[PDB]
């Protein structure tokens, strides 16, 4: 799979890209690479933030399937007309597919400036797509039209502009040069965002000792889309009560662990070493197994290069409150090489070939760990009467 490594950019904090043509002839399109999300969706008009734009009006291919689309989410929203259109992606398999496309007409707060991506890429499942889940999202698309495995692998790597980033989509399979040791699946729960179920929390060593339940309230997912580690409320104070702790020599301001506030230390001094690991336990495919993946400081304190004090070596907090649950984030994946594994239902985890490390630790997967009398730790989602109604034909 060399052709498809090194397919991902990007800038720090603003998400990892890859480059797909749409129409025909090509158009050439920078597209955000979604785990938390099921449609693919395009700016498809001028923009403050867009050096480019889906032109469908240059593509001989393009259909108009009349139907707007419009969709609203906590930070902002983007809408505009559902098509479709051909689609393929440069450095990914030698194929191309008819899939659906959101030409995006109007939006708030949804593009970036500087970021470099025109568009979105959801590769979660038909469930959240919107308007409904009648709209085929691209991966599915693919699988369907195409002999490409239903499996695709994220290896994500970590003074006047942010810090490029890069990495590889696998399509289709898994590279076993982007990562080391073993791989260790934990089921997909459902198949809606890529749930998945964390059984047991440590930080340094030491158990939260929370009903684990907590952890997985009200769910617990693998988003590309998210840049930090976020932790339900309850989960996320103590965890920052426990890091604080262990960093203790330091007193930083309120500001930090909110995420609010760079920290400093003068260039290559940073004290690595009073910051904990963080072991997420992830259920196994067997019952009453589990593996966990280990973080450092390294991915949970992010690199924000300061113009007043290119001098210092700064840092961002990335781990933040949730209300919607865990979301393992840039900040998770960024230390592992990720296996989206759809055809079996499961996401495997191993340790990254280029993840950022010292001499001293090291990002790690290991297992198994056993529970004589494992708990069920997921939560189940209150049914609305809205969400009841629905028919699933
Ligand atoms: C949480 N999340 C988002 O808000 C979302 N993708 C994820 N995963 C998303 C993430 C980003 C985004 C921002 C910074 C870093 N990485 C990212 F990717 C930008 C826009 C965006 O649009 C949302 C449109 C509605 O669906 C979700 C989409
Ligand atoms: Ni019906």
């Amino acid at each position: 799979f060399v052709e498809m490594v090194d397919n991902l950019r990007g800038k720090s904090g603003q998400g990892y890209y890859v480059e797909m043509t749409v129409g025909s002839p090509p158009q050439t399109l920078n597209i955000l690479v979604d785990t938390g999300s099921s449609n693919f969706a395009v700016g498809a008009a001028p923009h403050p933030f867009l050096h480019r734009y889906y032109q469908r009006q240059l593509s001989s291919t393009y259909r108009d399937l009349r139907k707007g689309v419009y969709v609203p989410y906590t930070q902002g929203k983007w809408e505009g007309e559902l098509g479709t259109d051909l689609v393929s992606i440069p450095h990914g398999p030698n194929v191309t597919v008819r899939a659906n496309i959101a030409a995006i007409t109007e939006s708030d707060k949804f593009f970036i400036n500087g970021s470099n991506w025109e568009g979105i890429l959801g590769l979660a499942y038909a469930e959240i797509a919107r308007p409904d889940d009648s709209l085929e999202p691209f991966f599915d698309s693919l699988v369907k039209q195409t002999h490409v495995p239903n499996l695709f692998s994220l290896q994500l790597c970590g003074s006047e502009v942010l810090a490029s980033v890069g990495g590889s989509m696998i399509i289709g399979g898994i590279d076993h040069s982007l990562y080391t040791g073993s791989l260790w699946y934990t089921p997909i729960r459902r198949e809606w965002y890529y749930e998945v179920i964390i059984v047991r929390v440590e930080i340094n060593g030491q158990d939260l000792k929370m009903d684990c339940k907590e952890y997985n309230y009200d769910k617990s997912i693998v988003d590309s889309g998210t840049t930090n580690l976020r932790l339900p409320k309850k989960v996320f104070e103590a965890a920052v009560k426990s890091i604080k702790a262990a960093s203790s020599t330091e007193k930083f301001p309120d500001g930090f662990w909110l995420g609010e506030q760079l920290v400093c230390w003068q260039a290559g001094t940073t004290p690595w070493n009073i910051f904990p690991v963080i072991s997420l336990y992830l259920m196994g495919e067997v019952t009453n197994q589990s593996f966990r993946i280990t973080i450092l400081p390294q991915q949970y304190l992010r690199p924000v290069e300061d113009v007043a004090t290119s001098q210092d070596d700064c840092y961002k907090f990335a781990i933040s409150q949730s209300s919607t649950g865990t979301v393992m984030g840039a900040v998770i994946m960024e230390g592992f090489y990720v296996v989206f594994d759809r055809a079996r239902k499961r996401i495997g985890f191993a340790v990254s070939a280029c993840h950022v490390h010292d001499e001293f630790r090291t990002a790690a997967v290991e297992g198994p760990f056993v529970t004589l009398d494992m708990e069920d730790c997921g939560y189940n989602i209150p049914q609305t009467d809205e969400s009841r109604s629905h028919h699933h034909h």
